[PDB]
């Protein structure tokens, strides 16, 4: 029953997708306000903003009165897609990497580093043919009317090629690659020391969540704002520059905008997957 089995794994596949794209749909205004606060400055700098966001309430307003209620999902067709290329290539070559770089649970040190250089390697090989949609969901999501800079998703591939070619696409890859590996040593490094500690189960994974994305946020915003120089003259040389830069400007401070945004995005999409979940318990089998 080969072909069975083929038919098998195409169904979980696409019913996987399908999984996905609602959970994204349903956090994505979340997202947005999120990724408006988090790169304010650098729409500041660009002339899109005209005041900073005073906060998440402040975000919502004024976006929602400006653009309308529909923008807040402006970017989302990418997180659509980009399920299918990295699932494909987790399937295929994520088992093989933990083959390579693994270590049997069975010591933890040597388990620890063994998972971080899986993580790494899976993660920036991935990266390799996902990263550009991260970054047009980004792009998508920061540019705004004051005369919007992007028509659309395509639009952005066009116009950041036009100017800065491939290497535009890919603005901010070393420091997405490094918050990967440090995201997933603070995933498990966290989670097995509070595991020997359903809805216990679910506010276990909550902490966990919000803890290691916390710490490892700064990473995530030196390569969301390295996205938001992609055409414009002046670009940071390096996320290590770009680190110097926004601390020596804005402050330490600077580098947590939208953490808590990020954190509502989290609990909205683990509680829209397990609603989908019943809902789907309910339709089919499972
Ligand atoms: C610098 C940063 C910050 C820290 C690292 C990442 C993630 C948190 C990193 C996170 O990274 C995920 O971490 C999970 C827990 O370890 C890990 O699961 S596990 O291996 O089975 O344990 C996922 O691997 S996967 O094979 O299931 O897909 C991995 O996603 C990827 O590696 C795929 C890449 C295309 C991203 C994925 C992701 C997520 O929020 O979940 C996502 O892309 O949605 C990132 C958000 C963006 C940042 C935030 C990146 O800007």
């Amino acid at each position: 029953d080969a072909k069975q089995q083929e038919t098998n794994f195409a169904i979980n596949f696409l019913m996987g997708g399908v999984s996905a794209a609602i959970a994204k749909t349903a956090a994505s205004p979340i997202e947005r306000v999120k990724i408006l606060i988090q790169n304010q400055d650098e729409m500041i700098k660009q002339g899109t903003l005209d005041k900073k966001y005073s906060g998440i309430v402040d975000c919502f307003k004024r976006t929602a009165k400006q653009e309308g209620l529909i923008s807040f999902w402006r970017g989302n067709t990418a997180n659509v897609i980009r399920y299918f290329p990295t699932q494909a290539l987790n399937f295929a070559f994520k088992d093989k990497i933990k083959l390579m770089f693994g270590f049997k649970k069975e010591g933890y040190g040597k388990w620890f580093a063994g998972n971080l250089a899986s993580g790494g390697a899976a993660g920036a090989l991935s990266l390799l043919f996902v990263y550009s949609l991260d970054f047009a969901r980004t792009r998508l999501a920061a540019d705004a009317k004051s005369a919007r800079q992007f028509n659309g998703l395509t639009d952005v591939y066009k116009k950041t090629l036009k100017s800065d070619g491939i290497a535009g696409l890919y603005r901010g890859f070393m420091p997405s690659v490094v918050g990967i590996v440090v995201y997933r040593g603070l995933y498990f490094g966290m989670f097995d020391s509070l595991k020997p500690l359903f809805l216990a189960s679910f506010l276990l994974g909550w902490v966990v969540t919000t803890g290691a994305s916390t710490c490892s946020y700064p990473l995530d915003t030196v390569r969301r704002r390295m996205m938001m120089t992609s055409g414009q003259a002046v670009k940071y040389n390096g996320a290590i520059d770009c680190l110097k830069k926004i601390v020596a400007s804005e402050g330490v401070g600077s580098l947590f905008k939208g953490c808590g945004a990020n954190i509502l995005r989290s609990v909205a999409g683990a509680g829209v997957i397990s609603m989908y979940d019943q809902l789907q318990m309910i339709l089919f089998g499972k």
